[PDB]
């Protein structure tokens, strides 16, 4: 079962292939701290067997939230929860990971409980194009507040690698910031960031190229693209293989390949692992070490990934909200002896 | 779907049929204290949508432990401990209940993945019999030992309230003190509390009803039986007939039908649903309100069980050790609308 055999990463050794994906719980308070909700939520998935937990999107700077519940680690007063976090993980088993977010012109939207609406905040983003009716029209960013932006996420690692968490994750999707950039749906600059392929690419590999400076290189630093968005003459496959090859050279350790987001009127083929065609090329073609994320649900259907070598990493997203166990008892499904808590072990 | 329809007992009521059955998890600390395992464990299975969280064997004194770390209630030093899990299990969203328990002639084993050997402990019983070889003998009790630990029984339900926990049940089953009380197979006294069924019965009634008369009536108390310890001559489901009747009549609002545990010898046939048919007899036959338990792991089977009339609760154990959120799936299989935590909502 390789479902269940170590993968070296850096230097870290991670217990399985399976990893937590982010899923923003929108629980933080007001200033974006850990609370009581976070404390109980991911711990529960590191006894349920995850060698790995990536913690939501959390934002490198305020207007960078998605949501006013977000987590944020733009302050000093972030680490103390965070680190909190983090021990907790590593104390049920896994592996803890955080996600570095900027939410770009999707920030400031309400609870998706409390009605999903745009709140009306100064977003920022590539260029002057709202994500959609009734969402602010976002202020272009000169190379001064792509500065601004680029430290926020570099401090942000710093205080991240202080709190304790061994895997950094850049979010460069679903039409965030950094994802917004890669687009041409969504980024129509006429200067250095915009047209070309070359220009696109631009910003978010110093994003990259900066972050991965300041975290070491025995730690894994991960990124998540969007590897298509769906749309007529935007990113693509092709698109994803340059980029990878460019986050490759420069020492990225794994490519997390979702998928859409940076506009709302596409088709997207919803179906059980209908990203990992995405993962499955940048690994094959480029040799760059991928995770594959999207309906994947089941034991057999995540070790049949993993045969045909379409990814290195399985991720689990919404399985894990309404089973937190799945590890465990997945093992069971593909004849491993599980390693479960002393206490649960008649369960099993 | 009875399974989610709510349950009325005394003035309490609980949102479904769902409970967990007390489960031992050796964790403790070893004066009897509430520890960070069961502070996520138990609200972990309360956030999964049981109605009814039914906190471990809960030590009415220390030499009534099963092991050097179960939980203990027989100072005032456990009830922060206590309160505080209560506080977790209430916010989490389930009715906070415990169960008091006195171990009696299998006191002081150690913990099941640490060997399971007897300590040789100075345990207690209603004769001179050992549970089996390596066991101590125990000693037999005389009336002012068995008035000492009633008032256990009745200082540790008092402190129990104080706590914040609305369901009380007493152990009266699995061989442990007053199981062994019941049960002519270890039972061999030629006193008031040994010989005939009513003399058996007789120190058994006189703790629920003392235990009654210190909890409030709009509280349940459960109680917890072997129904049968499936030994030649040992205690039948006649016998647990003619104890409910005595029961019912005294107040208490449920029974929590088990089986075995007396002694080691026996034929036990285990199957799915095997302990429905005493929970079925005894709701039937006496008309006490009934908990179901015993390899109930379907939500189809838990639902059967109620439309046939075997019972009032559905009991889970192990089947929440492998799957807390159990709970919240059944109701989709069942065509019922889950509530899910909101954080939870785009997992169902
Ligand atoms: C409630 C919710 C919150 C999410 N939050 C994030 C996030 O913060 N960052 C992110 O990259 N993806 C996020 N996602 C996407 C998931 O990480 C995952 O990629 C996607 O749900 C597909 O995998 P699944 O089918 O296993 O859920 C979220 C998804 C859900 C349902
Ligand atoms: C690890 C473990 C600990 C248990 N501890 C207790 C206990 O403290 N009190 C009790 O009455 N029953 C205890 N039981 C029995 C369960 O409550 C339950 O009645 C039994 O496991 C059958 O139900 P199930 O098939 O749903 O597990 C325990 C069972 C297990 C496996």
């Amino acid at each position: 079962a390789l479902l269940f055999t170590p993968l070296e990463l850096g230097g870290l050794r991670l217990k399985n292939r399976l990893a937590m994906s982010p899923m923003d719980q929108y629980s933080a308070t007001l200033e974006g701290e850990v609370t009581d909700w976070h404390l109980l939520h991911y711990p529960t998935r590191a006894l349920g067997g995850v060698g790995l937990i990536l913690v939501e999107a959390t934002a490198v700077e305020p207007l960078g939230r998605t949501s006013p519940y977000d987590l944020g680690i733009w302050s000093e007063d972030h680490l103390p929860g965070l680190k909190e976090l983090a021990r907790r993980i590593r104390e049920a088993g896994a592996v803890p990971g955080i996600q570095l977010a900027h939410a770009g012109r999707k920030a400031g939207t309400a609870r998706p409980w409390e009605g999903g609406k745009p709140l009306g905040w100064r977003v920022v983003g590539p260029s002057p194009i709202p994500f959609d009716e009734g969402y602010p029209v976002p202020e272009p960013l000169d190379e001064a507040g792509m500065e601004r932006i680029l430290q926020a996420f570099v401090e942000g690692a710093r205080r991240a690698l202080r709190a304790g968490f061994q895997v950094i994750e850049l979010h460069m999707a679903h039409g965030y910031l950094l994802s917004s950039f890669l687009s041409p749906l969504s980024n129509q600059r006429t200067d250095a960031y915009g047209g070309s392929l070359e220009n696109r690419m631009r910003f978010p590999l110093q994003v990259a190229q900066a972050v991965r400076e300041v975290v070491p290189r025995e730690l894994p630093l991960f990124v998540r693209v969007s590897a298509t968005d769906w749309g007529e003459g935007g990113w693509s496959l092709e698109d994803t293989l340059a980029f990878a090859r460019r986050l490759k050279e420069l020492g990225v350790d794994l490519l997390d390949c979702s998928s859409g987001g940076v506009v709302l009127r596409v088709r997207i083929p919803l179906a059980p692992g209908f990203q990992v065609p995405f993962a499955d090329a940048v690994r094959k073609r480029v040799g760059l070490r991928t995770g594959a994320v999207g309906l994947i649900t089941t034991p057999e259907q995540a070790e049949t990934l993993l045969q045909a070598g379409s990814a290195d990493l399985v991720l689990l997203g919404r399985v894990l909200l309404r089973d937190p166990y799945f590890p465990l008892r997945a093992a069971k499904a593909l004849g491993v002896a599980p390693e479960v808590p002393p206490q649960y072990q008649r369960g099993f």
